[PDB]
């Protein structure tokens, strides 16, 4: 009567534990499944109707699942909720609804070189210096991946910038915070540690997992993903918070952990019952910890527990500290614009501020609204469709339009709820390649700036 599904390498085993317990009292049998590409076989057997009970997976996919209406709401009570860090609460949130149960925390941290640095810095500004008086005995201060904005971001975001602002619960898709005075200040800084030579342009994971890991260098940035190579390694390390910069914290992404009820589930309340009474206790997360840990919880009872470890507790600090990582899919267009921005200010190809301004210009274009839309599943006669829903609050309604592709028949159309992000076509033809429209009206007689089109072989 439950089935859920959680990746082979996290406690499969705990959680069947718990499970277990729950049969114990409810005579409900609950089966854990780790099936190989778990996050990408889901939406395709959920949208048909079928999968399992629950899901969990990073919170960044749950936004797609969302879109296309494959979660429940869930309807935890005020109480309940006080129970989880409140910013856990924001990375299961999607379209004015909550849509998973946080169960974990995973951020970057400062990892340091105990032997080489006993008193890591507090600060950004004062690397350079510690720089200096390591590259006297031939090693430096600090080696991360600057290839990739996820990794740059926390110095970038420290002063001021952010990738979307979230303010009523909600990503406001048209406020983006990549040109502003504070992420030109950390994007400076961490060029001009490139010109003055304290790090290379060209340095990517592998170059500086290795320098760390061979007692190279004092200090990388990385993630509790990279602890177990570095525990082989027998380099004596430490994990602690991010430097600081002009005297505020950095900002790494936060990726929540997340239990989700599918949406076509005739266990709902089993499910609510199992992932409130059971798993988010001291007891059901310490048997999924036990057998593979969890890192940080949302959970705070447990949290405090888990907190004797430094390492723990630094990434939970970082974590509260950072920005959650956006569900939307505008995210592409931050992380590709951003990419290009930090290599090119990196090497010198344009400017801090020129970067920056291209890197904002081109996440702010204006494109499809809706955006995102896809096909989530189909038959030969059918279509479910879905688009994403950050302009829901400016649509009274979407004129979605639908005909053979290339031909000149009558276009088939219906409207859907502005509140809405899912449809389903219906009365197709077998092998017709179809044309898809989906029109954003707003509340004055008018449909906004690019409708968006797809073409789907039935």
């Amino acid at each position: 009567k439950l089935v859920i599904w959680i990746n082979g390498d996290k406690g499969y085993n705990g959680l069947a534990e718990v499970g277990k317990k729950f049969e114990k009292d409810t005579g409900i049998k609950v089966t854990v499944e780790h099936p190989d590409k778990l996050e990408e076989k889901f939406p395709q057997v959920a949208a048909t109707g079928d999968g399992p009970d629950i899901i969990f997976w990073a919170h960044d996919r749950f936004g797609g699942y969302a879109q296309s209406g494959l979660l429940a709401e869930i309807t935890p009570d005020k109480a309940f909720q006080d129970k989880l860090y409140p910013f856990t609460w924001d990375a299961v949130r999607y379209n004015g609804k909550l849509i998973a149960y946080p169960i974990a925390v995973e951020a970057l941290s400062l990892i340091y070189n105990k032997d080489l640095l006993p008193n890591p810095p507090k600060t950004w500004e004062e690397i350079p210096a510690l720089d200096k008086e390591l590259k006297a005995k031939g090693k430096s201060a600090l080696m991360f991946n600057l290839q990739e904005p996820y990794f740059t971001w926390p110095l970038i975001a420290a002063d001021g910038g952010y990738a979307f602002k979230y303010e009523n619960g909600k990503y406001d898709i048209k406020d983006v915070g990549v040109d502003n005075a504070g992420a030109k200040a950390g994007l400076t800084f961490l060029v001009d540690l490139i010109k003055n030579k304290h790090m290379n342009a060209d340095t990517d994971y592998s170059i500086a997992e290795a320098a760390f890991n061979k007692g190279e260098t004092a200090m990388t940035i990385n993630g509790p993903w990279a602890w177990s190579n570095i525990d082989t390694s027998k380099v004596n390390y430490g994990v602690t918070v991010l430097p600081t910069f002009k005297g505020q914290p950095s900002k790494p992404f936060v990726g929540v952990l997340s239990a989700g009820i599918n949406a076509a589930s005739p266990n709902k309340e089993l499910a609510k019952e199992f992932l409130e009474n059971y798993l988010l206790t001291d007891e059901g997360l310490e048997a999924v910890n036990k057998d593979k840990p969890l890192g940080a919880v949302a959970l705070k009872s447990y949290e405090e527990e888990l907190a004797k470890d430094p390492r723990i507790a630094a990434t939970m600090e970082n974590a509260q500290k950072g920005e959650i990582m956006p569900n939307i899919p505008q995210m592409s267009a931050f992380w590709y614009a951003v990419r290009t921005a930090v290599i090119n200010a990196a090497s010198g190809r344009q400017t801090v501020d020129e970067a920056l301004k291209d890197a904002q210009t081109r996440i702010t274009k204006g494109s499809s609204v809706p955006t995102n839309l896809e096909v989530v599943a189909a038959t030969p006669t059918s279509l479910l469709i879905s688009w994403d829903a950050s302009y829901s609050s400016s649509v009274s309604y979407y004129r979605i339009t639908y005909g053979e592709t290339g031909g000149n028949s009558p276009v088939q159309e219906f409207t859907v709820p502005g509140s809405k992000s899912t449809a389903t076509i219906s009365g197709l033809s077998p092998g017709v390649d179809y044309t898809i429209t989906v029109y954003a009206y707003s509340y004055y007689y008018y449909y906004y700036s690019s409708p968006i089109s797809i073409n789907y072989r039935t």
